[PDB]
């Protein structure tokens, strides 16, 4: 018999969002979570959202098989070194757009090093859909999808150094070097432009796209959104919960 | 020159739908009402909508190039044997989803037969976008259609046996094997996956998807709806109404 | 340093648009005019917007690097010749759809020429998707798109002679014959079908497709039309704002 009908709810995901950021994060972060309680339809899963952190001391996160962060990462020193002793005892994430801002201003090298070494360095404005380019096109993020594809709008990121340059990243989508010069007001001339990888030492991974309230128009995109959720859940050292 | 403009419609369709059933399976019936009631802007055809289709014995089928099945199949026996006399006589069928859906309490052979012999057998949940592969690039429903895109989040059906298996049905889409294993509650792992087909036998095409509030969202998936739509009425054995 | 971040507006441009049109092309404008506002988040460029083109003489026109016309073309003589002088003086001009329509009844014959020679000749109906192909993969507005790719729903125009046929217009995208037989209501047969191009002899660029309220739902198009904006723009001869 080739399907395995869950009996009870496989696994535990957490969301965390904020509502105090730009309008546009908040736009995504909504209708991001949309879509993952519409991926728990049926409760294939236990999902808990919150927009406040503070409650989830690692303790409280080590349940969570992963943790998804729309928008933002943790701010306070209590909610960072929850974070980092939950992904140190082989916790999962899923982190969008913001969530991996940082800069000189951040003062959280854990952070810096768990995505791989990359600061903010640029972006274009405004957003603008992109053609995209699979790097490992066998990969279980990325088999499935078309080799390259335009994604819907965003603003886009480039990091120093880029996460590529660290052998312990695996790049998994890039953005098109065709796209330049990319951007109207603020213009993106050349570099490396990867936007969603995973630090190999750690069980996450990081897209770079969730802007605003139209990021769900594509099929594609959003495949490629359930694929990374579905993988980072898959690969629990603790067993894979879709073989239970 | 190039064009034929209608001087009058061309043909009438019928859509049958029910109210009774999953709350998605009646959001996609109400929004593919809307596609064609769209497409008969300006009155290209003749198109009624009903609930009920207790009140279309053959007689008053036979008048009608298609019938549109969004979500349901006949469920009493005058309706199912109005429905076998009107396919059997050369009437056109466009089948979405739940219209094929049978099991062992359905007790209609002709219909498991109509359809090419399978009965459901399973399915992944929960709806998602998945990779799909065109079967046969140069037939009317997909010559104009990307060899392989990323159909928007349905949640899909595999039958026993496969509609393949039958040497009188033409598959036309299939579900890719790149996407197994498919699935976040109720995970498939192989198998041979057909989501669009026709029985040769008859002037019929059955679609797969068909679930939801977001199944219009890409151009690709609605161009499909439309060549299957225009295919099937196209066949008319009385003459193609788009040559009049 | 890759990026050149505005310090103050880079060009200005002008959306001209009727409400004085079938619902649809109204419709349409009102979508491409937020759609061209979220561009102008941050006042990357300074956009103005208007549904009274009698208010442009070409003295108030000549500060515009670019005029972006919805749904309509001028209809009155000094409308018309306040356009003409600006176009012929290094004006630029992103146009769609009915923006081009123009038959025995224009008597507007530099627009005619303007657009490359074409006079409206037949049209599919009614609105659907279309396989759609680069003419051109290297240029600025298509260098970052598939080369092929379904389009969104509109209806779809031939014109006579082809745009093609002139020298000096270069086609940029073109609805492929694997569309053929083409339309439900009223079907084109055969023919060439250009739907994006430029005259080279003007800063300008015409796209075909415009009509109703879903045309902003894939990011492939959406990049064709972020692209053909950017290009026309560009190209100014007082200088690439991009640049500055
Ligand atoms: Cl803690
Ligand atoms: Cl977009
Ligand atoms: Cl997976
Ligand atoms: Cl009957
Ligand atoms: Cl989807
Ligand atoms: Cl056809
Ligand atoms: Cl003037
Ligand atoms: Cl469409
Ligand atoms: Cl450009
Ligand atoms: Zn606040
Ligand atoms: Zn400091
Ligand atoms: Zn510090
Ligand atoms: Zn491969
Ligand atoms: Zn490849
Ligand atoms: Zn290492
Ligand atoms: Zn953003
Ligand atoms: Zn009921
Ligand atoms: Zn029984
Ligand atoms: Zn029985
Ligand atoms: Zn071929
Ligand atoms: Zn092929
Ligand atoms: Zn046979
Ligand atoms: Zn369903
Ligand atoms: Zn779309
Ligand atoms: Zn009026
Ligand atoms: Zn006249
Ligand atoms: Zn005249
Ligand atoms: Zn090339
Ligand atoms: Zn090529
Ligand atoms: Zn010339
Ligand atoms: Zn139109």
């Amino acid at each position: 018999y080739p399907a395995n009908y869950a009996k009870a709810p496989r696994f535990k995901a957490l969301i965390y969002y904020t509502q105090h950021a730009e309008e546009a994060h908040v736009q995504f972060a909504e209708q991001a979570t949309t879509f993952f309680k519409k991926l728990n339809y049926g409760d294939g899963f236990v999902l808990d959202i919150t927009t406040d952190f503070s409650k989830y001391p690692y303790e409280k996160l080590k349940e969570y098989n992963v943790i998804i962060m729309l928008n933002t990462s943790p701010n306070t020193k209590a909610e960072r070194d929850a974070f980092e002793q939950y992904m140190e005892n082989g916790g999962g994430w899923v982190g969008f757009h913001a969530a991996a801002y940082n800069d000189k201003n951040t003062h959280w090298p854990w952070f810096v090093k768990f995505l791989g070494g990359g600061v903010f360095y640029c972006n274009n404005w405004p957003p603008q859909p992109v053609l995209v380019e699979v790097d490992n096109e066998e990969h279980p993020v990325t088999k499935n999808l078309p080799a390259s594809f335009v994604a819907p709008a965003s603003e886009w990121y480039q990091w120093t150094p880029s996460p590529r340059q660290n052998k312990d990243v695996e790049v998994l989508l890039s953005l098109s070097p065709k796209n330049y010069p990319l951007g109207i007001k603020d213009v993106v001339n050349f570099g490396d432009f990867p936007i969603v990888w995973s630090n190999k030492n750690y069980r996450m991974i990081y897209l770079n796209m969730g802007h605003g309230d139209e990021e769900f128009i594509d099929g594609t995109q959003n495949l490629l959104l359930v694929n990374a959720f579905r993988w980072v859940v898959s690969k629990d050292k603790s067993g894979n919960p879709f073989l239970k």
